[PDB]
């Protein structure tokens, strides 16, 4: 059941009715899971945390990408640390989806 993908998105571009379902969306002030039914589920992060993650992930390849990339190394860049941090947040929030 669990999502495998995420993307950054701007708030005025995020339309749950037409966005890809079962996917994580990182906005500049919120982190959400769009579940398989199209329900936006908040993932409990402060706007400040989200602003930091949103702005740390700058590589074009990583704007719309996979959640648990085995080749990410948080010790090599702030971007990869932020991607790994988001993955750990999502993993914890998805703990009981299966």
């Amino acid at each position: 059941n669990a999502p495998q993908k995420y993307q950054k998105i701007k708030r005025e571009e995020f339309n749950p009715e037409t966005a890809e379902k079962n996917k994580i969306y990182l906005l500049e002030d919120q982190l959400v899971y769009l579940d398989i039914f199209g329900k936006v589920i908040d993932l409990g992060q402060t706007s400040d945390t989200c602003h930091r993650l949103f702005n740390a992930i700058t590589t074009p390849f990583y704007q719309n990408y996979i959640l648990y990339d085995e080749y990410i190394d948080p010790e090599e860049s702030a971007e990869e640390a932020a991607m790994f941090e988001m993955g750990e947040i999502v993993k914890a929030k998805m703990k009981n989806i299966d």
